[PDB]
């Protein structure tokens, strides 16, 4: 959890927006739900991020599958450079992932079906906008 966070600071102190005050949360000013990740509080084992209940599911699909038990740094960099109705697609196709995976949706249209949406991802050995359409 604590390596995530370091490569987290070191993803927005590259490329998004950073703007934050805190003891040791990390916040993250991209539109649309700036974010801000740091440790629970109950127990201290695992991430946490605070950024319409598919937001909630959001953040539920960040701390299982994001900040993880690989801890690999390139599935953080997919996430995050993930983040505008991309929003909605993504987390329909993580409630999905969460009910029913490594990728999140976009709507070619307003819709992201079971088919047909504008699916993209940032893949495990390359890291950037890769696409099913």
């Amino acid at each position: 959890s604590v390596i995530m966070r370091r490569h987290l600071q070191r993803i927005i102190q590259q490329e998004q927006l950073i703007n934050s005050n805190e003891p040791g949360v990390i916040m993250f000013k991209t539109d649309a739900l700036k974010c801000r990740v740091a440790l629970s509080p109950k127990t201290n084992q695992t991430l946490q991020l605070k950024v319409p209940d598919e937001l909630q599911v959001l953040e539920k699909f960040f701390e299982t599958r994001v900040a993880g038990p690989p801890f690999k740094a390139n599935t953080l960099i997919a996430f995050t450079k993930l983040l505008t109705h991309i929003l909605r697609d993504c987390v329909h196709i993580m409630k999905l992932e969460l009910f029913p995976n490594v990728q999140f949706c976009l709507t070619i249209p307003p819709s992201a079906p079971p088919i047909a949406p504008p699916g993209t991802p940032a893949v495990v050995l390359k890291s950037k906008m890769l696409f099913f359409l």
